[PDB]
């Protein structure tokens, strides 16, 4: 588990997890603490395995399936899922599952985060983005989108350090600690 792997995830206080596609099945390679205490599973029982140990019975395949088509996309989705806990107990799970790059900007990997549940977190992000300004927003809805900043600043006409210094900017503007709650908002509130 690299530094920049537990950076993104042990950082936020939101059941998430990280998967690596050049991996046979995209099996989950870090779990934060917040995942453990949602589900009930410890790391030693997640690491190396597809995340899909959480889905069970009454778990909707339309749903999984644009979970899917979002992964092999490498396009951000959103749904709320029916999983089930270590204990067998159905859930209504709120799981962002989004493309994400590691410290170099090189090599793509997954973000999946869960939360246990709606529009309440819609409405609540569209409050926090309205407090960024009209660029805070394009650096955000092109991050957000799984791009590297390389690729963002190639979309704005900037160079890769100034956005760099916008996501900081938007970062202790929102008093966010990871990316991967950046992300999980920019998807909720559809930006
Ligand atoms: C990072 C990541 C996190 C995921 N988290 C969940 C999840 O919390 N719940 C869920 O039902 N599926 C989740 N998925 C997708 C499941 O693995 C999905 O059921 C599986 O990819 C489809 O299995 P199949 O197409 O081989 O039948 C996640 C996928 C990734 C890459």
């Amino acid at each position: 588990p690299a530094q920049w792997v537990l950076d993104l995830i042990e950082a936020s206080p939101i059941a998430s997890v990280v998967s690596d596609p050049r991996l046979a099945d995209n099996p989950l390679i870090a779990i934060n603490q917040a995942f453990t205490d949602l589900t009930g599973y410890s790391e030693e029982e997640c690491v190396g395995r597809n995340c899909r140990f959480l889905a069970g019975s009454g778990t909707e395949p339309w749903l999984t399936d644009k979970i899917r088509q979002g992964v092999r996309e490498h396009k951000p989705v959103l749904v709320e899922i029916l999983n089930y806990k270590k204990d067998g107990t159905p859930f209504r799970n709120a799981v962002l599952v989004a493309p994400i790059y590691d410290d170099d900007d090189e090599l793509l990997y997954f973000l999946g985060s869960q939360v246990e549940v709606g529009m309440a977190r819609r409405e609540r992000a569209a409050e926090m983005l309205k407090t960024l300004s009209p660029r805070q927003l394009e650096v955000t809805t092109l991050v957000a989108s799984g791009l590297r900043n390389k690729e963002v600043a190639a979309r704005l006409g900037l160079s890769e350090k100034t956005v760099k210094m916008h996501r900081g900017l938007v970062m202790e503007k929102l008093n966010l600690k990871t990316s991967a709650d950046l992300v999980r908002i920019a998807v909720e509130a559809g930006i």
